[PDB]
């Protein structure tokens, strides 16, 4: 395995996004998943539509609460069995729950499976985003030093492993001595570093980071 990975640099990554007021953390995290695999597959770089998972994944089949909440592997069934996802471009991003207006004409992506890691196992986190590529992870998202974190490795004592926020890696290495995972966050550009936070890689599943991991397989 590589001693750094970054998928912006293979153009797998699309624009930080802004959900707003709408709990949507786990559709932006699901959709990020989904163009890592759709650049790779098809060469083609498409933010994908968090709002077609938002108002159609909203049944007691998934799981899922649209705003309220909701799963990147329950997203990711969603697509399966809905036979696609539309592109944001046609399906834009409204931060609310809407009714269901998917149109297969406007399919931009599919998926046929995802993948679920080992619970807290980080070994199996870096193989994964450094072979399959971008990863979707639950993390404890809830601590001031989270939400003001500006630059260096983010490793906060009073992060615990009670996940409440969808995220997504897309890469990994070690800054000033300390392993790192290159996270996507959904809070706009304006959180973090340019929408991105470098938290704790080996450092004992810090902030749950290796406890809910899924990737999608087109
Ligand atoms: C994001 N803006 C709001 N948070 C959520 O939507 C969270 C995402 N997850 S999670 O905590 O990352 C998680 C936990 C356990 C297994 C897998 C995952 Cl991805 C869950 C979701 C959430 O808070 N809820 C509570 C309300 O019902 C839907 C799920």
């Amino acid at each position: 395995l590589p001693d750094t990975v970054d998928w912006r640099e293979k153009g797998c990554v699309t624009e930080v996004k802004y959900q707003g007021s709408c709990g949507a953390c786990w559709a932006f995290s699901a959709v990020g998943a989904l163009e890592g695999q759709l650049k790779l597959k098809t060469g083609k770089l498409i933010s994908l539509s968090a709002q077609n998972l938002v108002d159609c994944s909203n049944e007691e089949k998934y799981g899922n609460k649209g705003c309220g909440g909701g799963y990147m592997t329950e997203a990711f069934q969603y697509i399966i069995d809905n036979g696609g996802i539309e592109a944001d471009a046609s399906y834009p991003y409204k931060a609310m729950d809407e009714k269901c207006h998917y149109n297969s004409k406007n399919r931009a992506a599919t998926c046929s499976r995802y993948i679920q890691l080992p619970f807290g196992d980080e070994d199996a986190l870096k193989e994964a985003v450094a072979t399959k590529g971008p990863v979707s992870v639950g993390i404890d998202a809830s601590h001031s030093s989270f939400f003001f974190y500006k630059s260096g490795v983010y490793d906060d004592p009073s992060c615990t492993g009670n996940v409440n926020h969808g995220v997504l890696v897309v890469g990994y290495g070690t800054l000033d001595g300390k392993d790192y995972w290159l996270v996507k966050n959904s809070w706009g550009l304006n959180f973090g570093d340019q929408g991105y936070i470098r938290m704790a890689r080996n450092n004992k599943n810090h902030c749950g980071i290796a406890s809910y991991c899924s990737y999608p397989e087109i």
